[PDB]
């Protein structure tokens, strides 16, 4: 099985719900961050191989988004690409599935990563083709339906959330107090200029957009503590502890380590090892702790070898769950902030982390590194690397 | 790399339009698709690592529909799920990227195949979220918009056909004359039994659907010739030499070669090779030529060493010129008919048309077997296998 | 003030929903209507001074359905055309106003009566000028909401005829006599040739539309007994025993006396009085009562003085009320069947069932009769006419 | 016949099209405009006979409006309430209409005038209730359809406005100093307090509505100018030179004038005469000219005789044709200033336009006024009023 690397990586800024790409598809999104990937790896689009891409609320964006992207890329038509759908995770799996494909020779150079619009996502007329026939109709939300509830228990996904909360005692307070902090750094990390390299700019016909929208400076416990509670009645999670509804792209260009050579391209890292595991739906926002264990064990690693850990804030009940339960290094995770602050768009998250962590891991001269999520539907997806 | 076969097979029928899965979920299908083809194995739910499944018209169906059948299926909550989508090819291509992640040892076993339900999918509201403002709005077909329609052209699948007609001067008569054949096969077949072996019946609480119904029997070339083109002015492409809109699942077992052996399963196939490959969008239906001689190189065979075809029949117009330019046996395609008759359920198909090839070659004790299908935005998958 | 007679009257079939009119435009069957009814006057069009038309679900029809109608009747575009909504009364006022008008002598001849399409009153979007911005939205059924609901107590119109049942204590076996007996007197009258003379013919491009649809002959005790409560868990109103939904238009042409006179016209019958009342909306199938006692002492009459009742069947509870508190001849009433049987296109019923009680008159050589209706909001609305 | 005097006036600020009302319905409204009439007549609201209301876009508003409004204000369920559409002369006809049932005799009191809320008009889907069956759908624009377009020659009610404007010569230039003369005429009285006696406030669960959102100080030809035509590829007619959409209430009480005497109740004016006349769909702006020929007929009037005009501004281009043709004084018209400034909410504006010519005769001293409105599908109306 041959070794692959990552080769380059570029992301959009991070949109807000009805904001900065309120009218910037997805599509879009997508094909801005991968021409500026391409060029960030010194090879041209004809080079790709083939391209997998996540994407969830693609619903009215017409045939297969990643092949929409690959050809706005200037890829040729000759490639094939192909859309995933793991929920939050198709960012970040579309990732480890490609160097799959390449391990075992079947590509040598793939694009892969995601893209979502949340804004832009529709509503939902199920009766519409055959009639509703009398009284009033659902009307859905597909954002809500396809992206951010639990279909088998057939509520949102902060009830999870709150599930976790309850399970491991984790208090309001402490959710509050990840809040606070994914703000700060988040806040600091932008004023210090550390999200300059890893974001490409949008351009809007001019407008330009490069900056993350989301983050919210000078928040504070008094702040926070304030909230009302957003999914459940006396609940612990709000608004506020929650992750973002967002818009992004996220594009990474994946590669044989003897091809990077070949090339004589500097890769951002090389890809270790990587997992996937499932938990209950009640629980989703576990399911980074088995998906972990699994791509450590492949490894021959603890997280004591982890110089570097982003663990997507679906929700700081969970965020602090998996902490906790990893024994990770507490403040050796999301050093420039999660999703909290920076948002959640979810097709684009696993790749927009990994983005942060390889850009992060290049500037501290980090060894090793490690990218994971919850996802709907009980799941969990890792990525472990190294420089 | 391992071998990998398939160890078993089933497929629902396939309904029409409005038809007998009017009110049957693509989920409900397919689980009951997978539940049979698990038990097919001589395996438990348990004992599959994880699926990979096919789903085009995925909105409003909830998070992931792969997981949805997963779970339905008793797979356990810790084996992952995911739901691709390369439109009319996902049903097949699920089949050989799990055989991909078998061969480099990260899966042993796997549940594939696609399901569909087009007559369930959803009308959309673009405008909804954040208003009209004044003055009539989209109001939009998601089958069309999503899955029957190319999205860098803006027209229907069935203009790429006519664009091929055109072209390689494929007449109406001619594509009248192979859907002529292809519904006169599927009654034949279907009269003789042939689909009853592959088709697990499904029960709608009791009602059993358990024949495909959209063959049309006593199909004639003068009832063929009187049709209307059903996309173009003076066309050449009619509802009736072009594949239905149709319900349907199917799902399969792939597993490592070594495992089946273990476990004493005589399969219904070894997996030979495949291949993926794009074309012009405004030609997708010759997509399966470039796909299928990327598989056979791959094999190191010429289509002289293959004694069976599935090619799906999207639009006669497509489906002779590629029998044509492959230089495929003319009745050695399709042998128990084709999408025209049988229906197209889009991310279904791929793993209907293998179910179909897989269960011929066994009665007909052929040795090596070739599925194929156009998709749309300019690609062709194909799967080549052996007994 | 000077007196006014009904020249003339046609109707329509009334069709059952989603039945003969499906596709046929409450404007289009006004027309055919206001066509005949003009022609049975022995005047031309241009002869009209103004129309005042009722219509309730006038949603999307386009402005001022009233004037639609009249120009589509060959009426000058000179003449003004208004439409009026006091729900069920609508077509009855129409007459008893223009009456008012006529009286005044601000008109000499209108044309006047109702039209109404329930199969094709729409459905509705509250959000969709500014957006449901997030979560489900309303999608509410326009008949339901403008036309079968009360809207001060938010329920069904069905739930005011249980308020009524209670009250008044009319036991379930006493509203289905009066069904099984509406449908039985409009058999025996439909079978009899007693609507030929009435009904005008509604021709779709040829399909002949000439028969009431919604008449349900071998109605029996015993299959209205089985039929569940239509509104209420543990009700008495069923759909047995309740009006049906319906489209239809019916329509007259009012004159002065003098005027009928100068033309040679033979009216169908002279004006007597009128009167509209209100009760609680709770009740508001009681409006019959108030408003006939007003009609008769305005005419210095008692019910004994009348020969022939139409009184609308909008439920059997409201009618055995109405009935039996004006002591009216329980089977001179509705004596050729009432809506239960015959339908209530709600606009269209008050000229609908002034059409059949002026054409009974004639062929009994009645001296006196009356119609009346209820109203949702809680009114009712009666004329009284003499020939 | 009787004479009748209108007794009292009073009516809403008119808010901006998404403004001040963007969630007050028209109900509510018509309830404040309604008590606050009502209390200037120095009556109490079981002394309302019954009323008789405009308006035009009422889909999903629930039964009857006039009833709604009518309960809202207190006035007893006994006493009838009934809407009424004659699109655009809706609120004014509701006036003349009531003062026809007075003078007959059959009404001593009533309540008249019109709302409308034209911001929560609704968008409606017509195939939703049997389906769209296959490809996109109508999804329509209530406002548009059944408010602002011509249902006869399909287009909007400003083609009608480009018609006038062709056929009678009346330039941009001339449309724009109409429409600059408006505005500020508009503005100066708005300053000088001219609107403070008839306006009721809008007290909003708080903020205060007390003002007439639509004006625009300091419009310049400059500005007016550079304005693109709105509805005609080279046209004359713009948003700046057409009224404005809309909402707002106006109410007033009418009664026969002995009533008035009886109760020591000053009127605001007495009722001279009315006139309700036709011209063709295509020049609707027109109507105007003959209903208030009609009227200074009934009257033994001439305009000579009338000392005050409001002529409600559709559009500058009918406006100018109206005032030429009428030979009215041309600063003896809107002198407040008229829709193009202060707004078109289509069923109110009649009595909007009233009650503004009620309140400015008082205080200018004058004698005799004249309202007249043109009226979508080809009709005006005109009310001549005398002190």
């Amino acid at each position: 099985m041959r070794e692959v690397v990552i080769a380059s990586a570029a992301r959009t800024a991070v949109g807000s719900f009805g904001g900065a790409f309120k009218s910037v598809s997805a599509v879009e999104l997508g094909v801005t961050a991968a021409k500026e990937a391409i060029k960030r790896a010194n090879i041209t689009p004809d080079m790709i191989d083939e391209s997998l891409l996540g994407g969830v609320l693609t619903a009215g964006l017409g045939q297969n988004i990643a092949r929409q992207i690959a050809l706005g890329a200037g890829i040729p038509v000759e490639k094939p690409a192909m859309t995933i759908n793991i929920v939050c995770g198709s960012g970040l799996r579309s990732v480890s599935m490609a160097s799959q494909l390449i391990a075992l020779g079947d590509a040598d150079i793939m694009l892969v990563g995601g893209a979502e619009n949340m804004s832009m996502s529709p509503y939902l007329v199920p009766s519409a083709r055959y009639g509703a026939r009398m009284g009033d109709a659902a009307f859905v939300d597909s954002m809500i339906k396809d992206g951010l509830s639990d279909i088998f228990n057939n509520y949102h996904m902060g009830i999870t959330a709150e599930n976790i909360a309850e399970q491991w005692n984790i208090t309001r307070e402490e959710q509050d107090e990840l809040a606070l902090a994914s703000q700060n750094k988040a806040e600091k990390a932008q004023a210090e200029g550390k999200f300059d390299e890893e974001i490409v700019p949008v351009v809007i016909k001019d407008t330009v957009v490069d900056k993350d929208e989301y983050i919210k400076p000078g928040t504070t416990m008094e702040k926070l503590a304030k909230l009302r509670p957003a999914f459940k009645k006396d609940g612990t999670v709000t608004a506020g502890n929650a992750s973002g509804i967002n818009d992004g792209a996220a594009m990474l260009v994946v590669m044989a380590k003897e091809k990077a050579e070949e090339l004589g391209i500097e890769p951002l890292a090389t890809i270790v090892s990587y997992g996937t595991a499932g938990v209950d739906p009640k629980i989703m926002g576990y399911g980074p702790v088995p998906a972990t264990k699994k791509a450590l064990e492949a490894a021959n690693m603890t997280i004591e070898d982890i110089d570097l850990v982003e663990a997507n804030e679906a929700f700081a009940a969970q965020s602090v769950a998996v902490i906790r339960d990893l024994n990770i290094d507490m403040n050796k995770v999301n050093v420039n902030g999660g999703a909290i602050a920076i948002g959640h768009p979810i097709g684009c998250s696993g790749a927009r982390i990994l983005t942060t962590l390889l850009y992060e891991m290049k500037r501290r001269d980090a060894k090793t590194g490690l990218a994971t999520l919850c996802i709907g539907g009980g799941m969990g997806t890792t990525l472990i690397v190294k420089r």
